Formats: structure tokens, sequence, C-alpha cells
């Protein structure tokens, strides 16, 4: 019953084109609700496309919430739909692997069984799943929707009945968002188009120094060279996006010593704001030798000339 | 990993005399936690002693979270007890009809099964569920905690077993509290102690000017002329506490007419704070003709002059 | 033009009982706007009266808005006031020694001279200087007026005509309240009336028990019989206030001894909040051998047992 | 002696390539500090460029701070200076006429008198006074550095002297920002670069096509059709900045018909956020058929499509 929180609502609804949203806390409060009003419907298998995020994997891995999770490739989601699925939940691009999913041919293949779509890394800038036919699309409004980070937060843009139906588990569930965090959010927003046009440009520039460099065997961005033999850019995707991911030959041994010796790009386990991020997720907890990167506001000559000298340790 | 909910949690645990303590966005997000760290630890029963809050029987009764109630009275938990039971959840002084349950009784009871105690109109103040056994003490901080209800809260001060299982659950459930608003409950928490004082002094005096009154039949007051039959007020209460129930006489036609027509105090659907509220459960969705009376920091003198006059006119 | 800053200011208003308030950035600020108002209309000379606050005594001294400042006893006000006299300024209890200033004598001796009361410490609850005759009351809303001091303020209480020509300052001047900050001031301000009784009460108890102790020679306290030669308690103030000076018979030498024996007891240069604390004026930049003291809401008996054991460690 | 302050004046100061800077309340207070630091430097006369800021020369007309003011066109700089002149004041790009203004020629003409730059529209993104020999480099942060005016502000970017000077003034006068003002600037800051960036590219294409259309005699905007006979883009500005000033054929009779067709552009007193705004002088208290723009971050086809059509009904 928050007026900021009403606001922030309805401007993530719109920019998805979804009849209305609900927000949440953090992200993994979203997806929580979104699988407690699975489950409350009588409806608690989900199909869930892999790869998939870190923390809503551990979720549905678990089966906490009373889920039952049968991890499907894309091309055979229809298959493992069973009588009792409410839910395909499938990230796109697919991090961090960064494969193009065809949301279309998701859809088809769920028929009568509503799609979730993780567009947290794509944003409603560069991606609208609920035009493909997604019926929910979630956020994870730290990353990039803020700008920041500084206010945390989670939302869902979906139709009515969904938006009914999420609203009912926050109601008891209490995972709500304060009005100070949905109001950073709000602020963000606005500058939400810009922010990401910007880093999505010094992303597809970023992309191509890097595979020149003979450090790395290969980087996958989707705007590269032959990166997107599906076509969906264009008519799914705006551009390339903002997240780069490389895979070094040197292995692990070159993969954390490429890390300590950037300066300007700084490392993190959440990523996606305003400063250039990069995660190996080796050395948190995927590949041994790969490294990923999330591309912010940043000149695309200030950010080369870091990551080519950190590389240049071989 | 905030540092204003960490700075919240540990004063709240050292008020309860807690191990620790696990902060959650609202009250309903502790609840759920708690529940879902009972069900993940392979034990979904709870023996729940009705009555109890309005919200959190909704969360038992619907069992959302794959949880099993018995409601049980508190003269007979034990019998109630499975061997899947998990967990004891008690409302003291029994919300609304302001009961008294011996804490010391119950945890005898529940012998080897964890007991939930909501402290959240008592406040660490005037209880210390800790001190008599229970293993968790639940708040909604947003009543008396937090002073004013601006920043919504909920925590759970506990054991370290049981906090190191509800962090656990907060971290892929996602159930964040925002640092803001945790910076305003830890705030008002500095003025917990002299405020619940003066609201409990006032409500003494205007529980004794409420039953003189032949507007209504009987007034619920713990600290009153032989409303205590058990003594736990002194042994397990400060005092008579902020909240006072009463029945009146006209039934379900004049306690309406006695809402609409006071002025000063205030009709809400949440009651606690720095303010004196009055709120009508049969009007609202308990009994027909039962008022409920949260005593704010007025004064008692004009406290008594606005409800007297409100009861002349019916 | 803000919406927090005009609530604010309406609620000072009304506690002070004077027209409308002008809210400011901080003390100084309030101050600064109240000195260029009395320059600004052809009236740059103030007559001030000793003893002022540390920061206050700076502006007039350097005379940096275009002010003279005669620096006169309160006992020869009347003398002191020149044709181009715009302000009489006066702080009550005088800061740090603590003696009482008739209001009722000032304004009698002003005449048609504005009269400025620094009602900082002494809050709308314990002093009221519009109804002796004050034609303003700054204060310096961090201490007191917040609670805790998180948010910085400063707010003059006054007549519509001075009030409109400190807004016509505020508005070239610039030196505005945050809402934020003034939302704080506000949210505190509901709980002034209990915290500043309370703190009144305990450090009535709190004189008595220092001055039986033989460390110290002679406590400070208008209260504690036979400090108060005037009768001005009741007459203009509610009590003893929340301020206890004091002079250690050891000096220099005791006075430092003592602060770091201090455990409960913090020390700080800016006071007036929740927690109890202690100054020491020659450790910081008056008298070698004296300390200062801001009572907070803590528990009478808890703070006598720490101060005795820090006054028996020399 | 506030950690968002220190944060916000250090990003600042490395923007603007100053050796450090000054953070006040509002940006008067930041023009009333380095006024009163050259006051009290024993040098109070000011020599300002006509044309400057509508509430900065309100200040110097009063002459409430004790300045003396004699304003000089930019050509004859060096002629009004006197014995006792402290500062040189200075608007670039000259609001509202958008004359631009020689910065090299300024300081050299000032020779040993330290120079004030208005650099609030130009921000350190299109503008480095520093650069060019200016000592003090003023902002009013609420517009276009905090990008949507919700925190206000004002900074001063200057050299060590300069800065302790007006860190003196800031201690007795009391005009601080407030650190959750400071905050939002701040977070303001690292979007700033695309920001500034994206609003200057549709300015640029907005101006060509307003002076096409027929409703508008002349169009002012830096570089549009040889607009920069002085060569000032590349040497010292980065583009053509933000805004766009322009004057209608139709005089004032057509200027304020023009205004209310505007459904997408608002018209505000206060100019410089991430939405479109326009203003009319004559309409507010300059030229009587004049208005202004402050292009936002809106599709440059979304704002030219909603002018041109404003501009047909007369």
């Amino acid at each position: 019953w928050q007026p900021g929180v009403a606001r922030f609502e309805t401007a993530l609804a719109g920019l998805e084109h979804a009849e209305e949203a609900v927000a949440f806390a953090t992200g993994m409060a979203a997806m929580t609700a979104a699988l407690l009003a699975a489950v409350s419907a009588g409806t608690p298998h989900i199909v869930a496309v892999r790869p998939l995020y870190g923390g809503s994997d551990h979720l549905l891995e678990t089966g906490l919430l009373g889920t039952t999770v049968t991890w499907a490739k894309e091309a055979d989601i229809a298959s493992a739909i069973q009588d009792d699925t409410g839910l395909v939940i499938v990230e796109t691009p697919a991090n961090p692997s960064l494969d193009l999913v065809d949301l279309d041919s998701v859809v088809s293949a769920a028929g009568n069984v509503p799609v979730l779509v993780d567009n947290t890394f794509c944003t409603p800038v560069l991606q609208q799943p609920i035009s493909h036919g997604a019926a929910l699309v979630l956020h994870s409004a730290t990353k990039y929707l803020g700008g920041h980070g500084d206010a945390m937060g989670g939302i869902i843009a979906t139709n009515a009945d969904w938006a009914m139906r999420l609203r009912q588990v926050r109601a008891i569930t209490g995972a709500l968002l304060h009005p100070m965090g949905a109001y950073l959010l709000h602020r963000g927003l606005r500058t939400l188009a810009v922010r990401m046009r910007a880093a999505q440009t010094t992303a597809g520039e970023l992309a191509e120094r890097l595979d020149a460099h003979p450090a790395i065997s290969v980087v996958h961005y989707p705007g590269l060279k032959g990166q997107d033999p599906r076509g969906l850019l264009g008519r799914q995707m705006s551009g390339g996006g903002a997240m780069i991911a490389m895979e070094l030959a040197g292995g692990f041994d070159a993969a954390r010593s490429f890390v300590e010796h950037c300066n300007l790009v700084v490392h993190a386990v959440s990523l996606g704001g305003a400063d250039t991020l990069i995660q190996h997720p080796a050395s948190l907890t995927p590949g041994d030798g790969l490294i990923r990167l999330s591309v912010g506001l940043e000149h695309v000559d200030d950010l080369a000339d870091d990551l080519i000298a950190a590389l240049d340790a071989s």
C-alpha cells in the first residue's frame, strides 16, 4: 500500500508493454513469489531452461517452495512439459555463455504454459519478451534498472491474472520493496534508455578488440561476426547487449593473473552497473578459463587500454 | 550483506537477550522464513495456539509454504505435537482477546520442540520470551519498534542454529530489509524504552476509565481488577502493556457508530505506534461488537475526552 | 518551496507558539540569515549577551556579515542599545555556565528592539521565549529536536514580519534545509515531549547524586536547591532541563582521567541526543577543570553507577 | 565533516580538473560564500559580465553581502577592474542569448583577479573552465549534475587557497549540503557523461529542424549555421551543449500561444533535467518574443514532431 512502489510498477509495466507489474524486495523474492504462485495454483512443476542464473537455479534445485524442476534444453521444452507444469523459466541471452534463445519458438513449445523470461541483462531497452508471447518477465532491478545497484529490487511485468496471483503471494509472504528503494529505481529508470544504448555501443567495439588479441581464444558476444546464426538480433534484440563473456587460452592460470592486473575494471559477484565489472566464475565457486564482463558507461578506448595491458601478462 | 541491517539486528538481539537476530522486509517475511526453515529441516508440522494474528493465521491455514498446522489450546499443546512438529507458534497477550499465555508452561509442554513467540505488542521493554525458554521471538517492527510505522520491518531474535537456518532461507527467498528502513527502525529503537513505558502507564489509567462507562460491557486489559488470575504480570510481563480490547453492549450497531464518531482516535488496519488507534475487526472483514484500541503517547485526559464523547453517541 | 520543510516549519512554530517559522540548513545558517536580515534593514548593530554559544559568537566577533556587536552583561542591555541596533541575542540557560536569564527583564530592557533567544537546550517543551516577549527564537535542530543529530538543522520561530524578512534572505542566500533532513527532524519532533520530560527527570536525580560525591566541588544544575535565586523555574522554565555542568576538584588532571573511565557515557563535541554525552572545553580548545553533560534517555541508576565509578578513579 | 559530501566534492573536482571543490546547500549558497570570501579578504568589488543568471544577478544588484558590482561587457572587463576587485563573474554560454565567451581572453583581461565561471549548463562534460585559467568554477548541481533536480546542490571547483577560503565561510555561514542530497548528486554524476552527450547530440539535430520552420526568425545554438564566429567550439566547448534559444517572429503574442500548445515539452522556472523544458522570460518577469529550451533525454523524432506541431498553431 505504498505510493513509490506503485509509480515504479507502472513505469516498468509500460516499458515492458505488460498489463501490470508486481515489485518485490529483491530479484530472489520476485522469483520466489512466481514459484509460490504456481505451487498454490496446484501446478508445482517447472520446466527450466539451462543455462540459468546462479541464485535462481538454487531455488529450483533445492525445491524449497515445493517445486519440482525438470531441466530441458531450448530445443525440447515441450517434451518436458507435464500436466502439472505451471511455468517455463528461461534466461536470454543464456547467462554466462550468452547464447540466444528464440522466445517466439519457446512460447510456441510451451503452448498453454506461461513463460517467464529473465530480462535482467537485456532490459526493456534491448528486449521485449512480452511482445514475443512471454506471460511473465522477471527482473533483478539492482542490475541496470537502478543503474548503480545502491537500491536492491525485483519486479515481474505480467498480465492481470498472473499479477493478481503475485500480489496475493506478496500479501502473506511479505517480501515488499521499500519506498526509498523503489524511488531510486524509478529515478534510474528515466535514464535507462541512454545508459543501455551507450553501454551496448561501447560493448560492441570492445568485443571486436578482445577477439583480435591472441591471449584469448574467442569472445562471446551476439553482435560479433557470425555470433547470431538464428537472426535473433533486430527481430528480438535491439543489439548485442552490454555483456561480454571471454575464454582465455591460458586457462585458470591466466584468468586469475588477468584479474589482478586490472586497475580500471574491478571484480564483483553482482554485475551490471554504471562501472565496468569482471567476474571469474571458477575463482568464485562454468569453465575454468572463463571470465565474465559487464560493460559500463566508460570511454571505449579507456577500457580497451586497461584490458589489453592486463592481457599482456603472458 | 548491508551495514544498517546488521546494526539493527544486534541491537534487537541484545534487547531480547538472544544470541543473534535475523531481519526481514516485513513481519510476514520473518514468519514465512521461520516456517520455510522448519519445512526445509524435514519438519513441516506446526502446533499453533489459537487465537493468533490475522495475517499470520492465513499463512498456516492456506499452507502455502508446505506446512501442516494443528490448532490447539494453550492447556493441551503437548498432545498436538507430532513427530514432524518443528515449531510451536504462540502470541502473548492473545491478540485480540488479550489473554495471557504462560510461556514457562508452553516451553515445558513443547519440550524438545522450538517455541516461537510473537512479542510484537509487548516489545523487549515489557516481555523477554527468550528468558522463559522461547527458542525464537518474532516481531513486526512496523508496530512499536519503529515508533511511527514509516519504515516496515520484521525480525526474529533467536539462538545461533535457528538464526543460521533463517539466514539460509533469507539468502534464496530474498525477503531483505532495506538499509533505509533498518536505519529508521534502529533510530526508533533508541526511544523504545521511554515510549513503551509512557504508553503502558497511560493505558493503565485509560483501562480504568473505560470499564466505568456503561456503554461498554467489559474491558480487557491485563493490569486490571482480577484480570490476571495466573500471576503473569511481574513474572513474565513488565505491566499491563499498551493494548486495550473492549466489547460494546450495543453489538455491531454501536461499535461502528463509536468508530465513525471518533475524531482524535483514528480508524486503521495496522495498529501500534506513537498515536492512538481503533480497529473494528467485524467492520474490516473476531466478535461482532468488539473494538481493539492501541494506546498511543497522547495525554490520558485528552485521550479519555475523545473516547467518552464518542461512546455517548452510541 | 519543499513539502517536508513546510510541515516541519509549522510544527515548530506551533510548539513555540510563534506566528510562523523559517528553516535553514544548519543552526549557523539560521543565525546568519537573522543577522543578514538586520543588516539589510539598515540596522547592523547587535547587542549580544555574554555568555554565548561557541560558533555563534565567532559570527559576531568577526563581523563577516557587516555586523557590529557590543557584548554586554544581562544587567545592562538597555545602555548598550544604539540607534542602529536591530537585535538582542541571548542564550538561556547561559551555555556553558548554565546561568538563568530573565527573559521578561531582557524584553523590557530592549523595548522596541527585537529579542532573539537561543532555545536549543531548553526546547519548546521546557521553555517558551515567545510568551515572554521574544520576537525571534533560534534553534539548532540537530540537538534535541531531531533526537539523534543524524539530520542537521536550524530554525527560527518568529512573527510574520521577521519570518518574511528571513525567507527573503534565505531566497538569495540559499541556505536551504534538505527535505530528507527536515523529515527526520519532524519525525523526531513527535517524540520531543516524552524525551525531554524523561531526560529532565533523570537529570534532576543525577545532579543530587553528583553533588554528594566528594570528587567534584560544585555541580551546576538550575533546579537543585539554591541554584535558582531569581525564581525563574516554573515562571519561565518547566524544570531543571537536561543539561548538567560540573567542576572537578582535581582540575584538568582529574577532568581527562574521569572522561576515559566512562564506558556507558561517551564524549562528543556536539551534544543533545538520546545517548548521555560529556564534553571537556579545556581538552577541546572556559575553566581548566570543568566538564559538560547532556542527559539522555538511559535509566538513572545505570548512569549513576557508571559516572560514580569513573569519578572514583580520580 | 560528512562522508557523502566529501566523495561528491572530490568527484566534481576531478571532473573539472581543479585542486579541490567545496559543496554548499544550493547554487545560491555557493555564490554567497564566494562573494563573502572576497568581501572578508578586503576586496568587495566584483566585475560581473552582463548577461547573467536570474538569481545570481539579484545577489550582486542588492549587494546584501557588502559587495559592489560594476557590470561590464566581455570585451572591456579589464577597464572595469578596480584595486579592490576580488572576482570576475562570468557565465558561458551567456544565458539567455547563448553567446559564447572566450575564457582564455577573459582570464588574460582579469590578470591577477580570480575568475569565477558558471559552468552549470555546460557541465565538466562539455567545458573545462579551469584549463582556460578560471580560478573558480561554480555549479548549480540541481541542473544536469544530479540529472533530475530532486536533490538540490551547489559546488565550486577551485584551487587550494580559494577552497580553504570557501570552507572557512561555510564553517560559520552554515550553508551545508545534506549527505542524502550529496549522495543523489554523486550517484547522478556517474551517468553525467552519457546524459550530456545524448542531450547535446539530440539538441544539434533539433536546432536544424527549428531554423527550417518559418514560424521562428533565427535560432540560437552554438555551431548551427556558422553561429560560432570565434572558433570556441572544440577549443573550449565539446559541442553545442543542450541549450537552444529561439526568437518567435510573432513576438510575445506567438510566444505564449506556442507554450500552451506543447504537450510533451513542459514549462518550468528551473531548467536542466532528464525531461525537455521550455521557458518564457517575458511571461515570467530580456526580449518579449523569446523562448528557451533545455533538451533532455527524449528521442529527437518525438521532440521535433511535438515542437513543429505547436509552432503550426501561431
